[PDB]
């Protein structure tokens, strides 16, 4: 899995 | 910006 | 899955 | 801008 | 920015 | 696993 | 599966 | 913008 | 799988 | 941007 | 797995 | 910038 934010 | 994927 | 929020 | 799929 | 994968 | 953090 | 958006 | 392939 | 986005 | 393949 | 990010 | 391989 992956999260990103920015 | 959110991104996420698994 | 992918889940994306400009 | 939402987008979502699987 | 805030990432995480595994 | 990987956190990033900037 | 192919998904581009912009 | 974001490109998948899967 | 192959995830690209900016 | 983020790039990303398994 | 490949990762790249900025 | 990040850049990972596993």
């Amino acid at each position: 899995k992956l999260v990103f934010f920015a």
